[PDB]
């Protein structure tokens, strides 16, 4: 298991997300689903010129899996996935995101719900999760598990327990007071409200 430090600005963004009083937390689902859709667009596009890219799975979809027993909500997609480098760069650094602009925006009156317009929607997961585990598999690399409870660091390790063909799984270990997001009616309401136009099937698993 390798431990990494988030780039300063990313740690600062996470702190803002976790400590800022903001009740409209439900937008976290919209942001993760949007990331999955983008990931699906990528593999869809690449498969146009190279059909073998789908040998790891032709189905392009998004699955929502609540589990009250483990108190987790998992967003799974069969998108492009992330190589080890992609994981570390995408989640541990500013990279191509608008992290800087977002933080400045918040001081200029912007709202946290606007996070997705700055390429950092993933971090909205910390509005409801105390810990986030990301399992991912890209055609060009092995399966990896990224994990962080914030605090300035994250870990990365190989993941062999259960292979996932291709894609990304975002496991949200919910805060004790955010279990409403495990309720079927609540999840359906949120998807219909913010993700009704996603161009891939979204299946809500029953417990
Ligand atoms: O929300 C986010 O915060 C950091 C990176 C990111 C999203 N990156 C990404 C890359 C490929 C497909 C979908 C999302
Ligand atoms: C390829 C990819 C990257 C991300 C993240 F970077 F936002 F985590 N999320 C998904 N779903 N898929």
């Amino acid at each position: 298991v390798e431990t990494f430090a988030f780039q300063a600005e990313i740690a600062q963004l996470m702190s803002l997300i976790i400590n800022t009083f903001y009740s409209n937390k439900e937008i976290f689902l919209r942001e993760l689903i949007s990331n999955s859709s983008d990931a699906l667009d990528k593999i869809r596009y690449e498969s146009l010129t190279d059909p073998s890219k789908l040998d790891s799975g032709k189905e392009l979809h998004i699955n929502l899996i609540p589990n009250k027993q483990d108190r987790t909500l998992t967003i799974v997609d069969t998108g492009i996935g992330m190589t080890k480098a992609d994981l570390i760069n995408n989640l541990g650094t500013i990279a191509k995101s608008g992290t800087k602009a977002f933080m400045e925006a918040l001081q200029a009156g912007a709202d946290i719900s606007m996070i997705g317009q700055f390429g950092v929607g993933f971090y909205s997961a910390y509005l409801v999760a105390e810990k986030v585990t990301v399992i991912t598999k890209h055609n060009d690399d092995e399966q990896y598990a990224w994990e962080s409870s914030a605090g300035g660091s994250f870990t990365v390790r190989t993941d062999t327990g259960e292979p996932m063909g291709r894609g990304t799984k975002v496991i949200l270990h919910l805060k004790e007071d955010q279990t409403e997001y495990l309720e079927e009616r609540r999840i359906k309401e949120i998807v219909k409200k913010h993700s009704q136009f996603i161009g891939y099937p979204i299946t809500l698993f029953v417990e």
